[PDB]
């Protein structure tokens, strides 16, 4: 198990255009192509992404190199970011793996207003940080999830994804 193949089970695998959980265009594993209602907006994402007319289809190493990029451009995001890179830098690698799934699930600016439980990941304190994690809109909408990621962070074990 690694940050890969953990996302890949929670976002899945579809070749063609879907809406996500919020209801928003989507491909891929996750690869969100545009909030806006408007499906010709979001097969333009798509066309863009990809680089080439795409019809809103795509393959699945088209939906593989996009899911590489998006995984790499969270992890790059969390180490540009003030509040995340040091909450992240303390985590260990297992942990460090919640952390980006949280991020490439909400974005980064979701993940950090979540203050106190990085303030609770950093100092160490597992169980009330997958207490106060689960105390959140995020829980309540993907509880399912949310559980594997919180258990994730309260374990530093892959026993969620097992
Ligand atoms: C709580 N999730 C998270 C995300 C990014 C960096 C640290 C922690």
């Amino acid at each position: 198990m690694n940050i890969f193949e953990m996302l890949r089970i929670d976002e899945g695998l579809r070749l063609k255009i879907y809406k996500d959980t919020e209801g928003y265009y989507t491909i891929g594993i996750g690869h969100l192509l545009t909030k806006s209602p408007s499906l010709n907006a979001a097969k333009s994402e798509l066309d863009k992404a990809i680089g080439r007319n795409t019809n809103g289809v795509i393959t699945k190493d088209e939906a593989e190199k996009l899911f590489n990029q998006d995984v790499d451009a969270a992890v790059r995001g969390i180490l540009r970011n003030a509040k995340l890179k040091p909450v992240y830098d303390s985590l260990d690698a297992v942990r460090r793996a919640a952390a980006i799934n949280m991020v490439f699930q909400m974005g980064e600016t979701g993940v950090a207003g979540f203050t106190n439980s990085l303030r609770m990941l950093q100092q160490k304190r597992w169980d009330e940080a997958a207490v106060n994690l689960a105390k959140s809109r995020w829980y309540n909408q993907t509880p399912n999830r949310a559980k594997r990621v919180i258990t994730t962070f309260r374990t530093g074990t892959w026993d969620a994804y097992k």
